């Protein structure tokens, strides 16, 4: 079976899980507010850096490459226009870091530096993501708080150098489908995108806490 079906297969059930996060839920109906998208957009700030750290580190390694794409994809310059628009100029002493995002970084960091075979499984969850139903998260987030269509504030949403969200994601996973794969990898990478996936999860009913 293709390592993109795979995936998907993999992760379909933790999805709706994560879909339905008290904080995904009332995201969703535009019940979303500056102080709860400032703690979520400080948090993904310091997740795409370390993961994009580690696809740094791994650029060059097979295991990862033919998944190198920062010009069209990677989200941590799009994340610090969003932190010096929603926390000021001085944005990187007033951002939280919080105990589930340290978890999160935590885990990319051992991933990229020990386990470099697995980082595609923590690319597909995140990016392919943001590529799908994260634009649908923008349009809500850009009405329910004002944000205007030019971009401010949201910066991270926008794939300037993408013109085809579905496009690119076939041709991601056309890529992902040329990785060398053996039993043994794509047993543990799809183990390690629903790894991903509660990680993000257990980040929203971290916030989700932090709020109420
Ligand atoms: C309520 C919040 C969410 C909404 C509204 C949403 C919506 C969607 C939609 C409509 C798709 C396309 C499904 C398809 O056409 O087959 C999708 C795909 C995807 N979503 Fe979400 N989702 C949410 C939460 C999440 C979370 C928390 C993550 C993980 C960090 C995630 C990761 C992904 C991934 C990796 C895909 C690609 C699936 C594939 O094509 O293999 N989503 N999402």
């Amino acid at each position: 079976q293709d390592l993109s079906e795979a995936l998907k297969e993999a992760t379909k059930e933790v999805h709706i899980r994560a879909e339905n996060s008290e904080f995904m839920r009332n995201f969703q109906k535009g019940q979303v507010s500056r102080e709860g998208f400032k703690l979520v957009m400080a948090s993904l700030y310091h997740i795409y850096t370390a993961l994009e750290e580690e696809i740094e580190r791994n650029k060059q390694n097979p295991v990862y490459a033919p998944l190198y794409f920062p010009e069209e994809l990677h989200r941590r310059a799009a994340l610090e226009q969003d932190m010096a628009f929603w926390y000021g100029p001085h944005w990187q002493e007033a951002i939280p870091y919080t105990p589930a995002t340290q978890h999160y970084v935590k885990r990319l960091h051992e991933v990229g530096g020990t386990h470099p075979e697995l980082l595609v499984a923590h690319a597909y969850t995140r990016y392919l993501g943001d590529l799908s139903g994260g634009q649908v998260l923008k349009k809500i987030a850009q009405k329910a708080m004002a944000l205007p269509s030019s971009g401010e504030g949201l910066a991270f949403f926008t794939f300037p150098s993408i013109d085809n969200p579905t496009k690119f994601k076939q041709l991601y996973r056309a890529r992902m489908n040329t990785l060398e794969m053996t039993p043994e990898v794509k047993h543990r990478v799809t183990e390690e995108a629903k790894t991903a996936f509660l990680l993000n999860i257990e980040l929203f009913e971290e916030l989700q806490a932090l709020l109420t």
